[PDB]
């Protein structure tokens, strides 16, 4: 179901104490801490976690670099500690796969809402790759239903989490794929 068993990966101390706290706080199970990037990729690969938490600036590999490589493989979702002003490095790199940035400092209220988007987009990617058959099909589907999730959000007030989910859930109820749900959000409020 939801996440419960987590890897983080943050090379200052007083951040990672921070962070599993907040995490042991609301039912999480940390099975991995990493303070260099490579690490992160190794333990990511060995355990096999629900969801990974990764600083954007790591020793050795650098966490977008790692992010990246772990988002391809489709392990889990991804969450990337940034500072305000480095959030272009981790929108210049979901180019490689399905992550959201959290912004530094950060607390549980914030925490949670990021961790609910890297989860939402993570299982946006795993239905896609269960669901169309062949890559550049793939491709296009996704770029849609980013369109209609854009105005799911805009027209009817959702959080993007929300969003997607509802397409999800109109697709199963529906009986048919979140191809054709996304393709009549379209063309209703596009």
């Amino acid at each position: 179901a939801v996440p419960r068993r987590v890897l983080i990966a943050e090379d200052e101390a007083l951040i990672r104490m921070d962070l599993a706290e907040m995490l042991r706080e609301e039912g999480y199970e940390i099975v991995g801490e990493a303070g260099d990037g490579q690490e992160a990729v190794e333990l990511a690969e060995l355990h096999k976690p629900d969801l990974v938490i990764m600083d954007v600036k790591m020793p050795r590999r650098d966490g977008i670099d790692a992010a990246s490589e772990i988002a391809s493989k489709r392990i889990a979702p991804i969450v990337v500690l940034t500072a305000f002003s480095q959030r272009d490095l981790v929108e210049r790199a979901r180019d490689a796969g399905a992550m959201a940035y959290l912004v530094k400092p950060f607390s549980i209220s914030d925490l949670i809402p990021a961790i609910e988007l890297a989860v939402s987009r993570f299982r946006e990617i795993t239905a896609l790759e269960g669901e169309v058959a062949t890559l550049s099909e793939r491709l296009e589907t996704r770029k849609l239903v980013e369109r209609a999730k854009g105005l799911l959000q805009t027209k009817h007030g959702m959080t993007e989490p929300d969003a997607f989910k509802w397409i999800q859930r109109a697709a199963m109820d529906r009986r048919t794929t979140m191809k054709r749900v996304a393709e009549v959000v379209l063309e209703t409020l596009g």
